[PDB]
């Protein structure tokens, strides 16, 4: 007789489970006589599944339990179970026996990918956002169960796992450290996905991650730059120089921030030529402070400047001088006067020609464009190097006669733009000169011969509107009462000018009257240019 | 009759643990009547540490169990329990109860100190190490339950703990990633020393990180240092400038490493004064590329240099020009030659003298020291800023008589050192001259006087040992065989000659025997200063 020594069962049995694991112990005893009570069970689909041994009562996995095998419509699975015998002793017993599976992991999780990419600054901050890793989860939701962990291993990579850990519910990679490292080094980060339920599946992936590509700071060829130096005369277009910097694999972008407020280089974008946008003269700055900046692709790419000190270099672009204007002369008229008797090397003037702006010139040439003159004679020749005219010929007989020239001026030398003036030099004799006599030593009117010619220039100019005074010749005392010798420690100081209204000779008489008429005056304007001395005491004439 | 169910127990009994736990049950019966069997040990020891309860049988603690408390001559210790009755049943048991005491933690692990200190460096390597976190055992030794064991926490402070972890066995602190971070932040580790045995005892420490002290990187005032320019007189001593150097709370040592070769410079360590080691000159080399390096004050303490690129800053010292040696003259006597008829302001000789090594000179001033003249006079006076010597008075009737003076030459217009040269002048008439015919125009004779005059005194000094040539005058052709006039086109060139070793005429014979011995190498000598024209007709006397 066998009987059920309790009629129901409940047993919380485990899923997914390999096979051979024992749950439960079902016990049935026959009261006349047997111990090999056997069981049979009322249900064809977990015979797969379970494995009931029909003599000890063991109950023992043959195939492992899916929850998807059974029916959806049920959250509590209940079965039966008769028990029979050998001889097949009677009263049968009828028991319940409830199945109750417990809902975990039913499939190990899966990654949507073997291999991912990432990139991570070399000064990565906290929390910085790397990539996403995700895995699918193989599993009907409605549990915590069927929530992926992710957490790194330090086991067999201590370097990429004690660095970069990965957020636990969001399985976003953040930087958990500040990173110092080197560029262009490939990690194996091998990120484990498991679940939060009984026995734990868990795979494997590798996140392989890339720093960046180097070529970050920039190098110039050189800190500071010097071109060599260009015209003037130069244009748009004319390349001054070009600029340089050298980078690990990427390409540089040029540009001014500084030092072109007038607007006058320009550079290219893509290779660093400076050429010429607006010319450049002499009346403008001479030395420029070019401010120029290197930068890579990956900061023009993502909007940023290289925050470096190295990455500023100097420009100092320097004028030189060549040939824009032409010489302007200081008078338009050069007056002087030669004797009758005045041999060859004799001085006659001082031509001087400046340029306006150009300072280049050592020495300027001068050449004289001739008229006819009368007995096969030839006129007045220049020097080269000096400007410094000679008497060419003696010019006997010529009574208020004046032998007009022009004189070019070319600087360097002669090349290029040529300016004109005129001199006019005359002929004089003893009929219109006269001699100053005055109370001073020789020594005093050599050395500044000059001055006391713009002084005494000065003197005639007020009497008549325009007059040039040349001193002729200077001598001794020799020029008095009855034209004898008094003093040799005194001198005779001969004194001419010259009218440009008619390019002729001044009356000597009307010298005479105009230098005798301001006396007073002229005894205390001729004071600053002394050294020492007295008074001019008369006026005689030669 | 209380009698033992079994004589003997064993039970391992945990050591340290709080009051009230209850670990055994000891269990005795009476035959004829009763369930209130009481229990008493016979040990006084233990009372204290044990209390059993005398009605039901359970042992629970008093006060927690010491292993020191026993005596330590016994691994194994066994006592006595006894068992009673209120009424007093007999037969009476003996029993045997053996405790046992588990080894293993004591007393919790107490630091060494509460604070440690420790540096690193802002780019250290993987293993650096720090400091020494060590506690004390307070445990009887002599197996792994009295070994200390650390690790960090990160549930507090992330930021330490996920950056330096400290070694498990020898608890050094190293560097587990590489650290990039900001100085002068004190950090927080709280290290847990904890045991590896049975319920944890643990304590809490803190270890203050310091990084370190800033001002690592140096700051110049000027990337390139450009001082004042340094007299070329300048002795040992002169201080040409100062370089200075910026940063953050650290001192700054200089040195020179490169630009001193010539050992010219030195610079003071602590301060930065650059000072003049050896004479400057404008002999050696007048630009200087000095470089200068700044440290700072840990990187000497350390014996080590500065890792940057902005480390090293360019000096250029350029020298000026002084007063240095005094001026020397191209020859020591100087030989020119007036005639009887000569006025003032007539062209003699053009003395010239030069520095040897200065040129800050634009021009030199001339003095003259004159021996007394005859009849009241006064002898030469020269330009100031030129040097031409002119003529100052008539020398009517003087033959053969030479007058003789000295030039005083200081450069920029006269402040130093001095030197003094001869210049000879000699009194001519046409008594001593010679005319030479030629067949050129005057235009060529003129603008280079100076090469035929160094042609013909290369053919006077050749028959005559010493010779100096001077052109007196120049004409047109009046010296013919009847002295009359012939042709306009051509020239008489007087060429007059002074000799040295008597400082006096030469005979104008001598002379003319002298020109016209060696007229066919004349004739061909005087090609190259052409410009056009014939040959040399003939030399007339005057
Ligand atoms: C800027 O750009 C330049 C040029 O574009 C880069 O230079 C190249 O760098 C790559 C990457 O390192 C080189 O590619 C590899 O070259 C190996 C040759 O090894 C040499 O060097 C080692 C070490 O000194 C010697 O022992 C050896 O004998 C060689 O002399 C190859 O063996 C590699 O092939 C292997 O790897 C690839 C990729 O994994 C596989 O597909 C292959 O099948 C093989 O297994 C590889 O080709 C390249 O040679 C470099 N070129 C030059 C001209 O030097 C710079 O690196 C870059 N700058 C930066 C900072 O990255
Ligand atoms: C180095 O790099 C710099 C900066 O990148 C370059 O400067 C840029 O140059 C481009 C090319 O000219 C500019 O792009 C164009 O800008 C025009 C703006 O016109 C202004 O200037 C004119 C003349 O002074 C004024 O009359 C006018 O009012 C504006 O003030 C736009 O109108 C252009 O758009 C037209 O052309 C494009 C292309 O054909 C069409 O698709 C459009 O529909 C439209 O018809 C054009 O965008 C750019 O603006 C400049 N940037 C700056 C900041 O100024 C340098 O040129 C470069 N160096 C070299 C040598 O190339
Ligand atoms: C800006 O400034 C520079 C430098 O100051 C000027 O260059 C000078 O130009 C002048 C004029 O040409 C030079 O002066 C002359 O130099 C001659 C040297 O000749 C050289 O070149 C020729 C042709 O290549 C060669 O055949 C020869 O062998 C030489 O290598 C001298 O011979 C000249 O002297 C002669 O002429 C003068 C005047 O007539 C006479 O008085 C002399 O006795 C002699 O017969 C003359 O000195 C000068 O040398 C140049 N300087 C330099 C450093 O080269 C630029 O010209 C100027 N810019 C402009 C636009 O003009
Ligand atoms: C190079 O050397 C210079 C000078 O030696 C250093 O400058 C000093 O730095 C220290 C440290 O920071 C300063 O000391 C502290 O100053 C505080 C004043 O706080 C000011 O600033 C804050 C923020 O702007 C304002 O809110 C506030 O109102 C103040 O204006 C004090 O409050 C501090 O005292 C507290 O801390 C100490 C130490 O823990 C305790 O003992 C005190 O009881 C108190 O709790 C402290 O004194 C100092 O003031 C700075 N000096 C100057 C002149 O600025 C540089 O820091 C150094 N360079 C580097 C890189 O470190
Ligand atoms: C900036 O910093 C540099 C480097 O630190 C300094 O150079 C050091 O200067 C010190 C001070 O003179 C030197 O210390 C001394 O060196 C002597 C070596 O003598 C040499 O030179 C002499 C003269 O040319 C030779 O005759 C001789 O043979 C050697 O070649 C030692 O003899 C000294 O020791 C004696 O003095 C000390 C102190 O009194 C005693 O304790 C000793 O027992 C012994 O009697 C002394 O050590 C040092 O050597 C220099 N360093 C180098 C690398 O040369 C600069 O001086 C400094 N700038 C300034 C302005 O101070
Ligand atoms: C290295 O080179 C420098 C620059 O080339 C020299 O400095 C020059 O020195 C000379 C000589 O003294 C100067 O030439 C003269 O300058 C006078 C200007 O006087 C100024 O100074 C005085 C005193 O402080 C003031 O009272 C006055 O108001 C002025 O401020 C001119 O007046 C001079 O001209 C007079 O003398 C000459 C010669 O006799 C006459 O021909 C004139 O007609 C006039 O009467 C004279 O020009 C020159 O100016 C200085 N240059 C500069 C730029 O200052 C250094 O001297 C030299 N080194 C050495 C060691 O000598």
């Amino acid at each position: 007789s066998p009987v059920f020594t309790n009629s129901t069962y409940t047993v919380v049995v485990e899923e997914n489970l390999p096979a051979g694991t024992s749950f439960l112990q079902i016990e049935a005893k026959d009261v006349d006589l047997g111990a090999n009570v056997s069981y049979r069970i009322r249900s064809p689909e977990v015979k797969h599944l379970f494995a009931l041994h029909p003599f000890t009562g063991e109950l023992s996995l043959l195939r492992s339990l899916d929850y998807e095998a059974f029916p959806d419509q049920e959250a509590s699975i209940t079965f039966l179970a008769e028990a029979f015998d050998i001889y097949g002793t009677m009263p049968p017993g009828i028991a319940t026996v409830t199945v109750i599976v417990k809902d975990m992991n039913d499939y190990p999780p899966v990654f949507s990918k073997r291999i991912y990419k990432g990139m991570v600054a070399p000064d990565a901050v906290k929390g910085t956002p790397i990539t996403t890793v995700y895995a699918e989860d193989a599993d009907p939701p409605g549990m915590p169960a069927s929530r992926v962990r992710y957490r790194v291993d330090d086991v067999q990579f201590p370097y990429p796992a004690s660095i970069f850990d990965v957020e636990e519910d969001s399985g976003r990679v953040v930087t958990r450290v500040n990173l110092n490292e080197e560029p262009t080094t490939i990690f194996k980060l091998v990120v484990v996905a498991f679940d939060d339920g009984e026995p734990v599946m868990s795979s494997s992936a590798t996140v392989r991650i890339l720093v960046l590509h180097p070529g970050e700071i920039p190098r110039f060829t050189q800190e500071e730059y010097r071109p060599p130096p260009v015209s003037e005369l130069a244009a748009r277009g004319t390349v001054v120089g070009v600029i340089s910097a050298a980078a690990i694999n990427q390409s540089i972008v040029y540009s001014i921030v500084a030092g072109n407020e007038e607007d006058k280089f320009g550079i290219n974008n893509v290779t660093g030529v400076i050429y010429v946008n607006s010319p450049l003269d002499y009346e403008t700055r001479t030395s420029y402070v070019l401010r120029v900046q290197a930068d890579s692709l990956e900061v023009v790419l993502a909007n940023l400047r290289v925050p470096s000190k190295s990455n500023t270099a100097k420009v100092y672009i320097e004028i030189q001088d060549e040939n824009d204007h032409p010489p302007v002369f200081q008078k338009k008229f050069y007056i002087g006067g030669v004797s009758e008797d005045a041999r060859m090397f004799a001085s006659v003037l001082r031509v001087k020609a400046t340029d306006r702006d150009t300072g280049n010139y050592s020495a300027m040439a001068y050449r004289l464009i001739i008229p006819p003159i009368k007995e096969g004679k030839e006129g007045f020749v220049v020097e080269t190097y000096t400007g410094l005219i000679k008497t060419a010929m003696l010019f006997h007989n010529m009574r208020r006669s004046y032998f007009k020239f022009q004189v070019i001026a070319t600087d360097d030398y002669g090349k290029g733009l040529s300016g004109k003036a005129d001199v006019l030099v005359s002929v004089v004799n003893q009929l219109d000169m006269q001699v100053i006599v005055s109370n001073v030593p020789p020594t005093l009117v050599e050395k500044k011969i000059e001055d006391l010619t713009e002084i005494l220039d000065r003197y005639v100019q007020e009497q008549i509107p325009g007059a040039k005074v040349v001193v002729e010749s200077i001598g001794a005392r020799r020029h008095g009462d009855a034209y004898s010798l008094e003093d040799y420690s005194k001198c005779d100081l001969t004194v001419y000018a010259i009218d440009p209204q008619t390019n002729r000779a001044i009356d000597r008489n009307e010298l005479f009257k105009f230098l005798d008429g301001k006396l007073l005056d002229i005894n205390k304007d001729f004071q600053p240019y002394y050294g020492e001395g007295g008074r001019i005491l008369e006026i005689r004439t030669p």
